[PDB]
């Protein structure tokens, strides 16, 4: 279990310890720069564009370009440094991406890691949604954004069939790799309870190798896609997955062959209000 993220009220500002370090944060933090979108768009949801200063526009969400208007900070995986000093903000928020440039961070401004546990994905991510709402004041609001996120649990939990078997998978170039329970995408099997057609995938940042002679092996009833290839500005997932193997599945056959958002799986990871909601509502309708 990932330490939390825990806080002591200081008067103007928050000690904040996280499962990187200790920063001391003040209240009302002005000037954020955000490199976790699932983040971004949580301070979208508490209404707190204002006080946002930089943001990873290479990588920006489709869902998120309301934040155009921001100065830019580069990629979530090419941190721009230079920019993120010549703002001089008053917060960093990162999460996984990140991790490695944490001392240089930090040697800039307070920088506080939001990050997901994968074992622990739901209480992580309350964690992480009510210690950012904290800084803010804002943690009633938050509560009640998280409480109708869990009525959306609590229904899909219930629309569930108990026979049925999902392989998560993310493609990239040319190139399958399969996902599963306690992986980055494991809210599908770990908490909505879609079974999973195999349970012994090694959990690895960006999956474990696989062909289209796995899927047709384990038949799942339902593929959840995930195309790397749209983050990257690639050719597309449809591409590799058109052949005759997966066309013989079950999920082919019954129209389960369901390609997730990316920007909300692969990029946010539904680190945020906005996101992990529309999650839950995208698996609910795909699978019903
Ligand atoms: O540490 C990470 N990546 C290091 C960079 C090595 C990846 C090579 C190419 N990656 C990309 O160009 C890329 C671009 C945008 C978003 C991504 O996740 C990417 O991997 C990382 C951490 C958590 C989740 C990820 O997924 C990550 O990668
Ligand atoms: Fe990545």
């Amino acid at each position: 279990a990932m330490l939390p993220i825990s806080m002591s009220d200081e008067g103007d500002s928050f000690l904040v310890k996280d499962s990187l370090g200790e920063n001391k944060i003040p209240k009302n933090p002005s000037k954020v720069v955000i490199l976790d979108l699932g983040i971004l768009d949580t301070f979208d949801a508490l209404k707190l564009n204002d006080k946002v200063v930089g943001v990873p526009a290479k990588n920006l969400p489709k869902y998120l370009q309301q934040f155009k208007n921001k100065p830019s900070v580069g990629g979530v995986q090419q941190v721009d440094f230079e920019a993120i000093n010549a703002l001089k903000p008053d917060l960093i928020i990162i999460s996984g991406r990140q991790s490695k440039f944490y001392d240089k961070l930090k040697e800039i401004a307070p920088t506080l890691f939001v990050g997901l546990d994968n074992a622990n994905f739901l209480s992580s991510f309350e964690n992480n949604v009510l210690s950012v709402a904290k800084l803010y004041g804002l943690e009633k609001e938050a509560l009640e954004k998280i409480s109708d996120i869990k009525n959306e649990i609590e229904k899909a939990k219930s629309i569930v069939d108990e026979d049925k078997k999902a392989l998560i998978i993310l493609t990239n170039s040319n190139k399958i790799s399969a996902f599963g329970p306690q992986s980055r995408f494991g809210i599908i099997h770990d908490v909505l309870g879609i079974n999973a057609v195999d349970e012994n995938i090694k959990v690895g940042t960006h999956g474990k190798s696989i062909n289209s002679e796995f899927i047709l092996e384990k038949n799942p009833d339902y593929i959840f896609v995930v195309d790397r290839n749209v983050i990257l500005g690639n050719e597309r997932a449809q591409g590799i997955l058109d052949n005759a193997l997966v066309a013989k599945t079950k999920a082919a056959q019954n129209k389960k062959i369901i390609y997730l958002d990316p920007e909300y799986w692969y990029l946010a990871s539904g680190n945020g209000l906005e996101s992990l909601k529309t999650m839950i509502l995208e698996i609910k309708n795909a699978v019903k």
